[PDB]
């Protein structure tokens, strides 16, 4: 199997994930080099699935422009039949990484951490919210953590989702703030902290959905030894947006800025 991209040709060596439409391989090049290759089926689609795809396809574009912490896209095939998207490859998503149930040298976890923020902090820059940052969004390569998916298009899954990250707004607001990100960013460093995201305990999603919006509900914070982490997670994960720390606060926080 093969897929030639804008004139070169690469094989398919394994499936990395799935969409609705698409499908996501580990290539070679023919150079021996390795890529992924996004597919995007688009026969049956929606203007609205299209006008998605082609939008992040543009945001990726000049994302990339700006930050290293963003997975590069190299190329592009477009057509009315099929989405092509050669782009750098993984090693592995943090979703997968995290449940090798692991536990993570505290100045990876701290660069994890510097990394997440970058991108985020980019994607916010120019407009965009993912409202639904998850592990699964990061990718590892060279030690780093970058992002993969702008939260606009029908995202993939590495190959069920998942609410523990969900922001309080987003639960409160169905009867949107920059902010509900550093709530997820939260709840992936919380996790990354104490083996366990915040509410991973309350298994029935109803009651979990209910905890997460809940005042006199109290999120857990053992103490440990790196206290600015703790406080962190402790600003992350405020229920009030307005009382939430920015990104550009995190930025200049002492957790990312001292060298213990
Ligand atoms: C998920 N989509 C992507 N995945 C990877 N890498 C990768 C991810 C996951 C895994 N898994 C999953 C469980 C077992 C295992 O090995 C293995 C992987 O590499 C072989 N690189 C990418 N670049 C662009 C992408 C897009 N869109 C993209």
């Amino acid at each position: 199997e093969c897929i030639s991209v804008k004139g070169r040709i690469y094989s398919i060596l394994k499936q990395i994930g799935s969409g609705g439409s698409s499908k996501v391989f580990q290539v070679l090049n023919e150079k021996k080099q390795i890529y992924a290759i996004k597919y995007v089926n688009l026969e049956e689609a929606d203007n609205q699935t299209l006008d998605s795809y082609r939008n992040e396809i543009a945001y990726l574009n000049k994302l990339q422009q700006h930050s290293d912490k963003i997975i590069r896209l190299y190329d592009y095939e477009i057509t009315d039949q099929y989405i092509y998207m050669v782009m750098e490859c993984g090693n592995i998503d943090l979703n997968s990484w995290l449940k090798k149930k692991k536990s993570i040298d505290p100045w990876e976890r701290k660069s994890y951490w510097k990394n997440m923020l970058e991108a985020v902090h980019t994607i916010h820059q120019h407009g965009i919210v993912h409202s639904d940052l998850k592990p699964a969004n990061f990718l590892i390569v060279d030690g780093m953590l970058k992002l993969i998916d702008f939260g606009i298009a029908n995202q993939m899954q590495p190959d069920v989702g998942t609410v523990n990250y969900m922001p309080p707004e987003a639960i409160k607001d169905m009867s949107i703030s920059p902010k509900s990100d550093v709530w997820s960013l939260g709840c992936i460093l919380y996790y990354m902290t104490y083996g366990k995201t915040p509410f991973q305990q309350i298994i029935n999603q109803i009651s979990k959905l209910h905890a997460i919006i809940d005042p006199n509900h109290e999120i857990e914070f053992p103490d440990i030894p790196e206290k600015d982490l703790q406080d962190v997670l402790k600003c992350c994960l405020k229920r009030d947006p307005k009382q939430r720390i920015s990104i550009p606060e995190l930025l200049a926080h002492p957790y990312v800025q001292i060298q213990t």
